Formats: C-alpha cells, sequence, structure tokens
C-alpha cells in the first residue's frame, strides 16, 4: 500500500531533505505577534462581511461548487485564472491608487503588508536555495514578485462533504491533489495558514500534503499546520510535485501569495487589445453607422479574435460571478461598463463585415477570403455562447444565493432592436460555410 509521513516518523526529516527540498516551512514563531494579530483579524473581518465565495468552477466538463470559499486580493486590474474561472482582484493599495469599503479596505492593506513580508522571506529562502546548489538576482526577485493572494476559508462542520485521500491514506481532503495553474514559470508560492485553534496524520489538525508527480510509491508528506505557520513552494516544486490540503476539524483560513502570469490577464492589457481592434473603425463619432477602414483578411480576423477575447474571458467571466465583487469593492464597475461598450461597438464591426460579404460588386475571390479569415472566430463565438448560457442556467447555478446567481451577460432577445446582431449566430455561421463551398 501507498503510505505517508509526518514529523512523528523517523524517516520524515530526511525524506523531506531528499525528495521535497524545495519545500520550505516557517513556523508561526518566525512571524511577529503584531503581524499575526493584524492578519488574523483581517481574515475574520473579510469573513464577517461575507466576502468569501464558493466558485462555480469547471472540471472534466462538470460544473462543480468548490467546497472551499475564496477571494482574490492584489494589484489593481489584475486577474488570476484557475479551473476556467477568472478571478478578478479586489484591489490592495499598491503605489498609484486611491479609493473599497472601510473595514474591507483595511483588510486589503493588511494582506498587502503580509505580501511584502512573505516576499522578503521568499527571496531570502531562494538565495539560500542557490547557495545550497552552489556546492540571476532578477530571476529571484521576479519569482517572488507576488502580485496576488488567493484567500481560502473552510469550516468543516458546515462543509462536511469531503473526499478521502486515495493514495497514502491521509484521510479527509479539503482540496484534492493538484498543480497550481497560471503562475509565472518557476515562481514561488507563499502560504500563510491559520487554523482557528496513533497511526498517521492527526485528523483533527490541518495539513498540506505533497506527493511527487506520477508517483504514489514514494511516500507522500503530510505537514501539520497550526495557527500562523507558513510554507513556501520554491522554484519548480509546483511543477514537479502535487499538493493537497488535508482537513482538520476546526475552520481554517489561508493566504496563498502567487506570481500570477498575467500577460493576457489585466485590465490594461485587454483595453490595449480592444483599442487595437477599434483601430479598424472610423471613429469620428460614436453611433451605429459602423464603417471600417479595411477588409484585409488579417485585420478582420484579428478584430473578431479580440471581440471573442473581451466577450468570453472578461465580460462573461465577470458576470458569471453575478456581481459578487460589488460586495467588496466597485473597482471593476466602471472598467466593465467600458469593456461592455467596447464590445457593443465590436458587435457593430462584425455586422459591418457581414454587410461587406453580402455586397454586390465584390469579387468572389475576395469575399471568400473574408469568410475564410473570420469563420473560425464566429463558430467559436457560437460554441462559447452555448457553453456560457448553459453554464449560467445549470441546476447547480440556480441554487446559489441571489447576490451570487450567475448572470448570462450581455444577453438580448432576437426581438431586441438595440443590438445589431442576434445572440444566436447559428444561422449566420451556417450561411457563411455554405457560401464557402459554392462551385
Ligand atoms: O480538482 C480539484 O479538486 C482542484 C481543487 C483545487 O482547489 C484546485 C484545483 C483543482 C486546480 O486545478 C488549481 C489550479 C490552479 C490554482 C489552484 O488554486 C487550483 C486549485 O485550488
Ligand atoms: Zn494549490
Amino acid at each position: 500500500r501507498g503510505s505517508h509521513m509526518t514529523p512523528k516518523d523517523d524517516e520524515f526529516y530526511q525524506q523531506w531533505q531528499l525528495k521535497y527540498p524545495k519545500l520550505i516551512l516557517r513556523e508561526a514563531s518566525s512571524v511577529s505577534e503584531e503581524l499575526h494579530k493584524e492578519v488574523q483579524e483581517a481574515f475574520l473581518t473579510l469573513h464577517k462581511h461575507g466576502c468569501l465565495f464558493r466558485d462555480l468552477v469547471r472540471i472534466q466538463g462538470k460544473d462543480l461548487l468548490t467546497p472551499v470559499s475564496r477571494i482574490l486580493i492584489g494589484n489593481p486590474g489584475c486577474t488570476y485564472k484557475y479551473l476556467n474561472t477568472r478571478l478578478f482582484t479586489v484591489p490592495w493599495p499598491v503605489k498609484g491608487s486611491n479609493i473599497t469599503e472601510a473595514e474591507i479596505a483595511a483588510a486589503c492593506e493588511t494582506f498587502l503588508k503580509l505580501n511584502d513580508y512573505l516576499q522578503i522571506e521568499t527571496i531570502q529562502a531562494l538565495e539560500e536555495l542557490a547557495a545550497k546548489e552552489k556546492a540571476d538576482e532578477v530571476d529571484i526577485k521576479s519569482r517572488a514578485a507576488y502580485n496576488v493572494t488567493l484567500l481560502n476559508f473552510m469550516d468543516p462542520q458546515k462543509m462536511p462533504y469531503l473526499k478521502e485521500e486515495p493514495y497514502f491514506g491521509m484521510g479527509k481532503m479539503a482540496v484534492s491533489w493538484h498543480h497550481d495553474e497560471n503562475l509565472v514559470d518557476r515562481s514561488a508560492v507563499a502560504v500563510y495558514s491559520y487554523s482557528c485553534e496513533l497511526e498517521g496524520r492527526d485528523p483533527d489538525i490541518w495539513h498540506v500534503g505533497f506527493k511527487i508527480s506520477w508517483d504514489i510509491e514514494t511516500p507522500g508528506l503530510a505537514i501539520p499546520l497550526h495557527q500562523g505557520d507558513c510554507y513556501f513552494m520554491l522554484d519548480d516544486l509546483n511543477a514537479t510535485h502535487q499538493h493537497c490540503v488535508l482537513a482538520g476539524s476546526q475552520p481554517r483560513f489561508s493566504s496563498t501569495h502567487r506570481v500570477a502570469e498575467c500577460s493576457t490577464g489585466t485590465l490594461d492589457y485587454i483595453l490595449q487589445r480592444c483599442q487595437l481592434a477599434l483601430q479598424n473603425v472610423c471613429d469620428d463619432v460614436d453611433n451605429d453607422d459602423v464603417s471600417l477602414k479595411s477588409f484585409e483578411p488579417a485585420v478582420l480576423k484579428q478584430g473578431e479574435e479580440i471581440h471573442n477575447e473581451v466577450e468570453f474571458e472578461w465580460l462573461r467571466q465577470f458576470w458569471f460571478q453575478g456581481n459578487r465583487y460589488r460586495k467588496c469593492t466597485d473597482w471593476w464597475c466602471q472598467p466593465m461598463a467600458q469593456l461592455e461598450a467596447l464590445w457593443k461597438k465590436m458587435e457593430g464591426v462584425t455586422n459591418a463585415v457581414l454587410h461587406e460579404v453580402k455586397r454586390e460588386g465584390l469579387p468572389v475571390e475576395q469575399r471568400n477570403e473574408i469568410l475564410t479569415a473570420i469563420l473560425a472566430s464566429l463558430t467559436a463565438r457560437q460554441n462559447l455562447r452555448r457553453e456560457w448560457h448553459a453554464r449560467c442556467q445549470s441546476r447547480i447555478a440556480r441554487t446559489l444565493p441571489a447576490d451570487q446567481k450567475p448572470e448570462c451577460r450581455p444577453y438580448w432577445e432576437k426581438d431586441d432592436a438595440s443590438m445589431p446582431l442576434p445572440f444566436d449566430l447559428t444561422d449566420i455561421v451556417s450561411e457563411l460555410r455554405g457560401q464557402l463551398l459554392e462551385a
């Protein structure tokens, strides 16, 4: 049978040193009384204000409510995507920013303070890690450049429905074995754990488990976590090892600081993209007579791709969460209004393209060129629309509370003459395909 080790086992420390060395551990004691207080009160403050939410996530094609409740805090405009769900930051106050409710704002400041301290620690541990290998500095600093933390809460008494750990008999899992997605390559992750107050790991206490990827022969590690212990995954650990969370019996919070790989995941980035798409529009005035500067296939393809990007990675992702951030802050209210306007204009662009493709004096070579440059984009738009609407109407989603109910948005009826094109592109895509096979 597969087995596991905790500090009670003779072989624990040396197995740690041999098969999990890039896993570091700083016990509550390395951290000041002061910061412990501030940070814990900050957790309880967010919890009281109802700021943590279960994500209606996706996994092997199945909609599933995560047993754990979460919240994302970080640099303004930043996102972190896991399990097909883009979490938007509730902003903490980096330099250059000034706003979002009192006690909540103060909690954000506090997790920024925590972010700072843990960063300093991570850099020190990676320095040590290298000098241990000795027998760039900018790489280290960018691998500890935490731009977000993902907070988690679970109260096992309230959230009993928990799976047994299958390979090492670690007992009950809060979070099953996984790799953390969407992180900068080789970037560290720093977790502050806070648990509110014989053969194997003690079930009453929280543990983080690690195993080697592909491997259930090498026994796994189960590391006990009390109030205020911190652990760190350094470097390639998150890629070479898997981790899970073993549930104790008391509620527990954690702050999991990460370098989210946000090259296509920031308000700034998606605004530059929308703008790039709108470069193809005549923009003297904002009205519905949409007229484009060019129908070169490359420019049109690009436009429709950006159209999809803002619709499905930004708008539908944001509204699937049914405006639950509105509880914590309004930071994204204006930006999302603006992205919605940019997208509406793009529905305008697509319409103008469909107008061209139907234009009498257009040589069929060129028409077919247009079709072949946009067809993929439009069928992807259709398939992703079926997906999001269904995901918004699924039995599970309809049972969430009213301030969390998924919201299929934007959405308009075929009768709605405010919008230039139907929500259901099925017929249109059929038509374009048919044209493309005309002898
Ligand atoms: O399959 C599961 O039960 C499961 C549970 C989780 O909590 C996570 C995952 C899977 C991920 O895949 C993942 C990826 C990137 C960052 C993350 O934080 C997670 C998770 O947290
Ligand atoms: Zn994880």
